[PDB]
């Protein structure tokens, strides 16, 4: 009967990159074969959008993930790179999160995407913790420190299409990216798209949504409803009523601020990383892009009105007076959370629908990229068995949830920043996370390991802590009884981590000549 349907008719609901990204993942998964569209494939995609004109956004940040997700969709790096205005990202800076700033005092390390040297044959970060004072995480373990320093890239214009020296995720124009997609997805991947307003949403007899009442396009029947409706969250949050778990108690920041900026020359160097710098009631976020660079503060509402964060805004930015007048900043006020579950009755949501927070640590392209991912990986046969399934993957989400709260949260709270109520209070108690305070706990005593988390393929590795924890030089308490064997070991893969950044630091390209011959020649297929 019904329930054992085969579930084939899917409609999203929604645009934008949580949309086109979803339609890529789906169709390549199970339309497609060694890049060719079946003529009778198994799943029938509908994708609508508003016709109404999308917010603007000044440059997204990715994770490596993303050089995945393209590949997958069957998107060539040189049209992303030349289409989507992008630009190599290899991690996140972050300046002046850890002190009160001093003029001669330099506060800045990195989180870079690369894993610690050797990850695979020992975990190198107890065996650096004697030599914190002496040379930093980052630099003993990988060679992004230096090589982001200098403003290099993670590739060779002879290296093959999405491979890499060093890993890398990508900053982009995010509507110049959701075009592209619209264009593949639709010309390549048999997705179709209507654009309309959805005017009613109807229910079987079980609450499952059955289908859509548009405005002009009639009647769209489907199985499966993915909500990319955006913070809204029109169908996950409203039509089925999953509640939103707020966590400004923890992170605070409920404004954003954004500008896109011009560089001050046409050749102006691109910074490798996002930066991250901390202000007295938030951070400000800088993406170089090739063409300019996005600008934001995040903060918090209720440490800063609004016309004091501007004005700390233009002060990093280095204007005042007439200058600042002509400028334009936008200005966003949100309720940091997520919604409870993201799969109930029928209906996904993915993006803003399911979530957002801050961008500390980009977490939004990524959080998408795992839920198109992992629906297209766990196609439900049918809807008798469908709960089994969406019950495993709101586990997950609600696992990554926790660990992007408490991943985001530990940046603040390891901070030795007091000239700020902002700062003072993010170390408080009642807004650190009960799994977090048990963390910073036990890392007084032991360095973040894998055996941190207990489930398969987390967002963030324990690598990730371990760089943040320790750029910001909390102290843990030294391994007693260290095994010769391994100390030995683990010189040598310093000494080999030295070398490789050394010959590294003398061969890669920075950011700007490689984007150069990217634009002319293009990156081989292999
Ligand atoms: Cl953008």
């Amino acid at each position: 009967g019904m329930m054992q349907k085969p579930i084939t008719e899917i409609i999203i609901v929604g645009g934008g990159t949580a949309g086109w990204i979803t339609a890529g993942l789906l169709a390549a998964e199970h339309n497609v074969d060694k890049g060719v569209l079946a003529h009778s494939p198994k799943l029938n995609i509908t994708l609508i959008e508003s016709p109404d004109v999308a917010t603007i956004g000044v440059g997204e940040g990715t994770w490596p993930s993303m050089r995945s997700t393209l590949s997958k969709i069957g998107i060539d790096e040189n049209d992303f790179i030349r289409q989507c205005d992008a630009s190599f990202k290899q991690g996140s800076r972050f300046i002046n999160w850890c002190k009160d700033p001093q003029s001669n005092v330099a506060d800045s390390y990195l989180h870079p995407f690369s894993l610690p040297h050797g990850h695979q044959e020992l975990d190198l970060c107890p065996y650096w913790l004697p030599h914190a004072e002496q040379v930093s995480f980052a630099e003993a373990v990988c060679s992004q420190q230096v090589l982001t320093q200098l403003g290099l890239a993670p590739k060779s214009i002879v290296t093959a299409q999405y491979h890499f020296q060093n890993n890398y995720g990508y900053h982009l124009n995010a509507a110049k990216f959701s075009q592209l997609l619209t264009e593949h997805c639709t010309q390549k991947l048999g997705v179709t798209h209507i654009r309309d307003h959805v005017s009613q949403i109807i229910n079987n007899q079980h609450g499952d949504i059955e289908k859509l009442i548009t405005k002009q396009n009639g009647e769209i029947s489907g199985q499966l409803f993915i909500d990319c409706t955006g913070a809204k969250s029109l169908l996950l949050g409203e039509h089925l009523q999953v509640p939103f778990l707020s966590q400004k108690s923890v992170l605070f920041n409920d404004r954003a601020l954004a500008i896109q900026v011009p560089y001050s020359d046409a050749n102006s160097p691109i910074a490798s990383c996002t930066h991250s710098t901390a202000q007295p009631n938030g951070w400000i976020w800088d993406i170089g892009l090739p063409t300019r660079k996005g600008v934001g503060y995040v903060y918090s509402s209720s440490h800063t009105n609004d016309i004091d964060a501007q004005k700390t805004l233009f002060n990093y930015l280095g204007v005042d007076g007439a200058a600042a007048d002509k400028l334009e900043p936008r200005q966003l006020a949100i309720n940091p959370g997520y919604r409870a579950k993201c799969w109930q009755n029928n209906c996904i949501a993915i993006g803003m629908a399911a979530g957002f927070i801050e961008p500390l640590e980009a977490s939004a392209l990524a959080l998408i990229e795992w839920t198109a991912s992992t629906l297209a990986q766990q196609l439900p046969p049918n809807r008798m068995v469908m709960d089994t399934i969406s019950a495993r993957v709101n586990e997950r989400y609600q696992q990554h949830w926790q660990q992007i709260i408490d991943f985001l949260k530990l940046h603040y709270v390891i901070s030795q920043r007091q000239e700020d109520r902002y700062w003072r209070d993010h170390r408080e108690s009642n807004s650190i996370p009960d799994s977090l305070q048990a963390m910073l706990e036990l890392w007084r005593y032991q360095t973040p390991s894998q055996q941190d988390i207990s489930y398969k393929e987390a967002l963030f590795p324990a690598a990730s802590f371990q760089y943040v924890l320790y750029g910001m030089s909390f102290n843990t308490q030294l391994p007693t009884h260290v095994k010769p064997s391994m100390q030995q070991l683990a010189q040598r893969l310093f000494n080999d981590n030295q070398q490789r950044t050394q010959a590294l630091s003398k061969n890669l390209p920075t950011n700007r000549e490689l984007l150069d011959k990217v634009a002319q020649y293009g990156f081989p297929k292999l």
